[PDB]
């Protein structure tokens, strides 16, 4: 049955907070596992207005870096605003100086935002907060101090890069970005070598994907990586470069193209000219990708339709009362977890037939006479305006490999209100939910000696603004069944966070 | 997870049998419900060769009419071959005389009247049918053949489906290919006071347009609500330009699926251009109206390749490892809910029109005014079809509903019975090793309060070394728990469709 939020506590996700001067001690209930040693680092908006000047969109608020430290069953919480050009110049001029995703600021040229509110990832011995532009911000993972701004355009030919780089076990970083005919470039950052030189200075383009439209690249949020293949999903959400204006103003939907799926040989650094085609959807998050007998298994968090989902994420709409939030989502794209199966071996003799001969899937791939391969998905999870989103897996051991388990944030008409575990083989689900509690993306941490895939915990940051309650807490669930293991309660609000990582120490 | 059939018992589904001179008494295990009074009538192929001349396709064998009679907890079984032109002329000339679906006869166009697919009521009469212009009046008590009827003598259609909709007053609706190419809805009225044959009062009430001027789509079934008719135009096309029927089918690679609605009461086609990805469709499950949306529940096969290509007898008779290998590149079966908006507002161009709270089905209004549909998937198993769907038809046909019953096909071999809650997607299964059931037919308890207060009846082939070769299975519709069997000592070949006639 439909869970309701009439009290409107979710509004606290989108309320400005102050940074701390030093870490707070969190009040622990239950038992923090003694093997859990390290830092949960997470990025989100923390400042939603500069004086009387408002930010309009969910992706506009000034980057706030959060840290929960775990040591011997005790927890501290710390947060600092990232000292980006956007933040520093805003504090200096006491106004909005840099144009954000959905907020225009009112020549050196186009001043692109470095507001790194989306994610943080490792490069060599360093950590970088990012958005989706050419600017990433080196940060100190212990003090949360801002170290420097890095312009990727100083190193490689891309106009931007996603907040979802793939990290191989040796520390190699892969990312994708729009580039110049328009194309999409895969960037490779090598591991830190003996010479100890900055790995970003050894950045290179390893392969290029073509674009469906000569002058209009698709919005790309994430991509798939296996040992042998790179998967790129080209969606009908297009950037109109032929466009006072913010970033949102430049987006349009291509009604006729549907979705084009692209594979590249990772090791031979070659685009493969297989024309994979399917019906229109928005895609933000790949769940996982893997190889199975010369098929690519592509697990996706989809939104059914070509209308840009970001149209529904203005702060004015997310701050409305619950009945209005539900009404606003009535005509939105429907979320759905889909498994696509891409055949690598295309035989002309099988023209007109289903090429997906795997025994354990209902996904199909029809070879047409024009050599397009029409894909139908296997649906893994589908709930009415109930999204399985911000997906996480046991990434270190099962990223790019055959796997069973995904963890997700459950969005109820775009409001995060539960944590989900999905068995992608059986479609069995587990749920954690508490009334008037709004969790964040769940991050999986393995028991260090685990042989099983789901032997560990998930960490989520939860906002719980009740009359007589602690306003926020770090939630620790058993990854086996999402049963509660512990909470670390703080006496201050925590706004929405998007992505992060657990840094073991 | 995968159920295996190495013993190859399913071959008995496709083995010739002899008709009976009179009904056999069946051996009852468990308890036949005492409220169950009437006849289970079912049609299928019974003769798969005429001497040394073989039939090649599943839909070629000569029509056999089956009857299980229920009275006071006792059961009889009777079967008679239908005396069609195809059967009579075959017995006369001791060879294949009439061309069947997938078997050419060697010496104008003599169209098959081999009524092996279904039986349905018209007025006080019962008709066995295939999908041609010829239906066969049969005696539901004796299983005697009464008359051949040519629908072309009454209405402008080239054929009609084996899946007419029957309203509670006895009104029959059907669809068929016709000229100016189009698809015609035929209406046969109830028997009136004047007592004249209702078929002589047959009329075309509405016409659906065709996607291709010269190539009609194959149509197996259609949807009916109190106010609407739903027709699904698939990419399986009949190319009118020693051939059999199978030879004339081709797949249109680019059109996908076109969905069509007509106003039933105003007898008008509605020019809403519903479009989706390619699939084969044989069986509509149910259709209903929900706040100016049509809910369209379908048994789909993902792809444009004709599923009938996989149903030649030579392939269905192969050993189990070969049956599985043959199905590897076949379309994948999937139960899908489509939601068709009736109210299209131009102001919502580019958006999802499906505002219903209880579905993930979408309908995107495009600038060219096409409405692109995405389904809600209700059931999906690898080469495991929920097929031959049945509901509590009398009370829930065309209406909001919760429960469907189905035959489970394992790489096209029927090997289980299924119940689906279309709201929660919960399933129930009945399955026994070396047991191959038929379409389940629902019969309501006379004092039923709920939708699933009753039983389903299925005919099961079980040719194990030391077992009765076939039986009538009765399951409780609540949980598909076994209630009774009526065992016979003779084989029963595959049956497609039928009905329970209450007495
Ligand atoms: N988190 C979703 C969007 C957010 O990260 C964001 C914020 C600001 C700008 C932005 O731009 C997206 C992209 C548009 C195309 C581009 F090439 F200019 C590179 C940047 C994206
Ligand atoms: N249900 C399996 C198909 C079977 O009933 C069958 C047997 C023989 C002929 C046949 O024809 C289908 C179709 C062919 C074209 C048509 F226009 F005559 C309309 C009917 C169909
Ligand atoms: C935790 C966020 C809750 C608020 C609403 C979220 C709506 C999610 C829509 C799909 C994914 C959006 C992109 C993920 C965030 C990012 O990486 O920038
Ligand atoms: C009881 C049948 C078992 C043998 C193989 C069945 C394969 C069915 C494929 C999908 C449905 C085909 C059309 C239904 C039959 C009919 O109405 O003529
Ligand atoms: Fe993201
Ligand atoms: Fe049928």
């Amino acid at each position: 049955s439909q869970v309701e939020h009439p009290a409107g506590g979710y509004k606290k996700l989108f309320e400005t907070v102050e940074e701390l001067s030093s870490p707070l001690t969190a009040h622990v209930t239950g038992r923090i596992p003694l093997w859990l040693t390290g830092s949960l680092l997470r990025c989100g908006p923390g400042l939603f207005e500069v004086g009387s000047e408002p930010f309009y969109h969910l992706f506009d608020g000034q980057a706030l870096l959060h840290k929960f430290d775990f040591k011997e069953g005790h927890v501290t919480y710390h947060r600092r605003f990232i000292r980006t050009d956007a933040y520093v110049r805003a504090m200096t001029e006491k106004r909005i100086v840099i144009t954000e995703f959905g907020t225009c600021a009112f020549f050196r040229g186009v001043e692109v935002t470095d507001n790194a509110l989306v994610n943080i990832y490792p490069v060599g011995e360093d950590y970088y907060a990012c958005t989706e532009t050419n600017f990433i911000t080196k940060v100190n993972p212990e003090t949360l101090e801002t170290i420097k701004q890095v312009d990727l355009c100083n190193y490689v030919s891309v106009n931007g890069a996603t907040a979802h780089p793939h990290i191989e076990n040796d520390g190699t970083v892969y990312n994708i970005g729009n580039c110049f005919s328009i194309a999409y470039n895969i960037v490779k950052i090598p591991p830190l070598q003996a010479d100890k030189e900055d790995p970003i200075s050894k950045s290179e383009i390893v392969v290029q994907f073509p674009c469906s439209d000569r002058f209009k690249p698709s919005y790309v949020h994430s991509f798939g990586l296996t040992p042998n293949y790179i998967v790129f999903v080209e969606t009908p959400v297009k950037i109109n470069l032929f466009k006072g204006a913010n970033y949102m103003d430049c987006f349009e939907s291509n009604e006729t193209m549907g979705v084009w799926l692209h594979i590249a040989d990772k090791k031979r650094k070659k685009y493969i000219n297989n024309k994979y085609r399917t019906s229109p959807f928005n895609l933000f998050h790949h769940i996982n990708t893997y190889e199975d007998h010369e098929f690519l298994i592509v697990d996706l968090c989809c939104w059914k339709g070509f209308e840009f989902v970001y149209n529904y994420l203005y702060l004015a709409n997310l701050r409305e009362n619950w009945e209005e939030v539900k009404k606003n989502a009535r005509k939105a794209p429907q979320p759905e977890v889909r498994r696509y199966v891409l055949p690598l071996n295309i035989d002309k003799a099988d023209t007109g037939k289903n090429l997906v001969t795997l025994p354990n899937t209902t996904a199909t791939a029809i070879l047409c006479s024009d050599e397009t391969i029409w894909l139908e998905p296997e649906v893994l999870f589908s709930g009415p305006r109930q999204a399985f989103e911000f997906p996480q897996i046991n990434y270190q051991k099962y990223g790019g490999k055959p796997y069973t388990y995904a963890y997700g944030l459950g969005l109820n008409h775009f409001v995060p209100d539960r944590l989900c575990k999905l068995n992608v083989k059986t479609k069995e689900t587990w749920v954690w939910q508490e009334p008037d509690s709004y969790p964040s993306e769940p991050i999986f941490v393995s028991h260090p000696d685990a042989l099983e895939e789901d032997d560990g915990v998930v960490l989520s940051v939860v906002v719980s603004p009740g009359a007589g309650q602690k306003p926020a807490y770090l939630l620790i669930l058993n990854a086996k069944d999402l049963s509660e293991v512990a909470r670390a309660e703080v006496e201050i609000n925590i706004p929405v966070t998007f992505h992060g990582l657990f840094k073991k120490s």
